[PDB]
């Protein structure tokens, strides 16, 4: 029950013990592995609080202290009375950093302890949320010198007063259907783009229309807000070699900020907690441009390269996929916007793994998601065995609000 | 209990019932996933259920379940087990078994072909020379002058585990690897240890960058013996590039026939420890792994240099750029010489069709996403966005320990 993981490129073997602290379930069983599947009261709550507080006071080398037992009793009494409890700032910051630390699918976690936590638990309105989000975006962006951050809105109470950011990301481009049949803008967002228009948004109808924010406070109806353009840093996409690349009329936003997940800490549920870092190149160029259910500009690009698109055997898709990705990195780098390539990030992650096996006894990791979506086997994480398990605090999926929210 | 998988590119959803037939274990638990772990003398006690289950499968497939033929056969195998502590498969059973071991190979992207397998029955074989002969005929048949044909050759099953047939090579055709005094490696780095064993066993190494290794063959638990495959049987393809004329001067070539020989075939409880099988290459198996993996030929740098790439920072993606050209060359070379190869786009598309057809007619298709997704350009192939259930069905191909670690040396 003390598990080894082997890197088959270097024969380096790490032993995992951290997994024995895992609580939540994987979805797998002895007879079936689900590793490639996308998605997975008062009595319940106090063990959850205790587990969290126990790891907190251990991490500050005050396990078993009067401070520890006092805090434990304090929360216990607050629960039995108020049927919930509140985190101290220290615990709030610790929890958020560790939800990222434990995010098994994230290749970026070497940075995990350098996270800026914004406490928005005093927030009461959509307008308020807009202010907090604007401040988040501006701080994180930092004129291209991106900084990781999370903003945390009030915890769930009874599921009727949830704070929700309805956008999947704070910054994303609109996608509109054409009567012609195809898709203008960005196809991933077509339903949300409709919802916004369905909610009173005036669509500029371009390719790169920044979506409005659709914020829900205290469980009320959500509200549209237009992010100040001056806060949305964008990079024009050009190629260092192909001058015709500029002509394609492509750009992307510098700030990846996922806003639809739920942050769980010591049993408490933060349904609104937008968090952001900086892009790995492939997230935009491999997925956001070349996925079939996305921009799918591959064909167009290959044409301009005058590649033989008659047989798949020419690997024209591959060749084009590469140039596109060379351009993304070039464009961001030239504009002094933070970006990391997939070789650098994966090299960092292997180092981070070594650190976590060393100082923590392991590191939950989801190979299916850690391996970049291109050039997989020439990155060091490919030949790296990984163990995937669920630690807490954590980021979780949650239903789309429009499937739930009673209007 | 029914289970669903979703293709997130097409929103196509399929339902798996076949997983209920799963006997063996994944390595996973409710609290841990070992999905990316490479690898996570049997008595009459547990052998007859294993036999019965197989024969139940077999007779279901031929629509004779519960027939007199089915029951008698059960009886015949039963009495044969309790009398001899093992049993023999009929020829029909052996062929069915071998095909379904491939069909059940959750890590194999090429399974659309599983029903077209040429089974060579080598169970009457008794010596290493006899093994050499069977293997030569396999190679000749499978190669078919470049128009490749899937085949497997099956040597006698394990008895007490002291009389194993083994092919000590990991593949029937593979290039030598030589560690040099200065720490550098001549040839395929992946084969150094095996090359050394061979040399020790009396092999005379030509010590070139592309020496075909000799066969090292073990029959009936005896010490293995060295044989040289006749060169006219080993079909090789010089690697050149369609636009880059300097690519030929890298002096690269590869062999045409991928034939894996160190795995164990399990059928109805019986263990076939020597069972070499071959099909044909997916382009990336040579171009990405066999040339560009840092623990292999690793010509990435040289190809990059010759392309005059910016190799200063990784964010130029010179590595990615070279990799594509190398795979372009590999496919180019094979197609030009009319040697069967498939590119990773064609093969993953084929597999998705295979999978869908298997969910409808069989109730599922076990698949290992970690291994099915190609090692370059993953997300622009349709398997990347395809959810997959992994579980172990029998008959199957299994790993087994390297023979030189377990073998008792006679002399
Ligand atoms: C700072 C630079 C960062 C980089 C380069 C990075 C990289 C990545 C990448 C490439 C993915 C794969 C996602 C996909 O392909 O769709 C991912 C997933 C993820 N990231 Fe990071 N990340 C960073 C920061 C952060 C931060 C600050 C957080 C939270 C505080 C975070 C939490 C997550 C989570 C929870 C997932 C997986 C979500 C899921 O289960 O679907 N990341 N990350
Ligand atoms: C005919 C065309 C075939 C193609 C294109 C093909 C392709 C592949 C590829 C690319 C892999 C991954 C290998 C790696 O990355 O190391 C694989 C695995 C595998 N193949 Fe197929 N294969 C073919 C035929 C066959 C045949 C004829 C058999 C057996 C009768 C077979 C059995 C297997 C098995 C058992 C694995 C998994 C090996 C493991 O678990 O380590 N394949 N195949
Ligand atoms: C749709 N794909 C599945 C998917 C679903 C959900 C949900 N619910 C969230 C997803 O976020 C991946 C992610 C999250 C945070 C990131 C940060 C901070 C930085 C970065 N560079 N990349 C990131 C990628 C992905
Ligand atoms: C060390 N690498 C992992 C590895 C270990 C072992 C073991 N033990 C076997 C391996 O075979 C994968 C395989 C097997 C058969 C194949 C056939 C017939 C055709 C083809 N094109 N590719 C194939 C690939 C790979
Ligand atoms: C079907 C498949 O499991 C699913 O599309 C996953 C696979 N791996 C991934 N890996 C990353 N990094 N991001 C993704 O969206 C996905 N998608
Ligand atoms: C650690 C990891 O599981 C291991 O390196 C696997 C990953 N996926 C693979 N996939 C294929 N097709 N072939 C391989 O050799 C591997 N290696
Ligand atoms: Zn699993």
């Amino acid at each position: 029950r003390f598990l080894k993981v082997k890197n088959w490129e270097t024969d380096v073997v790490l032993t995992d013990t951290l997994h024995l602290k895992s609580t939540l379930e994987t979805g797998c069983t002895e007879h079936i592995c689900m590793g490639s599947i996308m998605l997975p009261t008062k009595d319940q709550l106090f063990p959850l609080a205790k587990e969290f507080l126990d790891q907190y006071y251990s991490s500050i080398k005050r396990f078993g202290s009067k401070a520890h037992m006092d805090r434990l009793e304090e929360v216990n009494k607050e629960i039995e009375s108020t049927s919930t409890y509140q985190l101290k700032d220290t615990e709030l910051i610790y929890g958020a950093k560790h939800a990222w630390r434990n995010a098994s699918r994230c290749v970026g976690r070497i940075q995990w302890s350098k996270l800026q936590v914004f406490d928005a638990r005093d927030c009461t309105t959509a307008h308020g949320m807009f202010n907090y989000i604007c401040n988040h975006v501006k701080y994180a962006t930092n004129k291209g010198n991106l900084r990781s951050a999370i903003t945390i809105f009030p915890q769930r109470t009874d599921g009727k007063h949830d704070f929700r950011v309805w956008n999947s990301q704070l910054i994303r481009y609109a996608g509109y259907k054409q009567p012609d049949g195809s898709t203008l803008g960005d196809p991933a967002n077509v339903q949300f783009t409709e919802i916004c228009i369905q909610q009173g948004w005036k669509a500029p109808r371009g390719r790169f229309d920044v979506l409005p924010l659709l914020l829900q406070a205290n469980g009320n109806d959500p509200e549209l807000f237009q992010i100040p353009p001056e806060l949305v840093l964008e990079v024009p996409i050009r190629h260092p070699k192909f001058d015709w690349f500029k002509d394609l009329g492509l750009k992307w936003y510098g700030l990846p900020a996922v806003s639809n997940m739920l942050l769980e800490i010591g049993g408490l549920e933060f349904s609104a907690c937008p968090f952001s870092g900086w892009y790995m190149g492939t997230e935009i160029g491999v997925r956001d441009y070349c996925d079939n259910s996305r921009y799918n500009i591959l064909e167009e690009v290959a044409k301009k390269m005058d590649l033989d698109m008659r047989k798949t055997s020419s690997l024209w898709k591959d060749q084009a996929l590469v140039e596109i990705n060379i351009a993304v990195l070039y464009s961001f780098q030239s504009d002094k916007v933070t970006i990391v390539d997939h070789h650098s990030a994966t090299e960092s992650f292997i180092k981070h793994m070594e650190n976590e096996y060393r100082c923590r006894g392991g590191c939950p990791a989801d190979w299916v998601w850690i391996v970049p979506p291109m050039s997989g086997s020439i990155t060091p994480v490919f030949h790296q065995e990984m163990l995937n398990y669920r630690l807490t605090p954590s980021f979780e999926y949650q239903p789309d609000p429009w499937n739930t929210h009673v209007w």
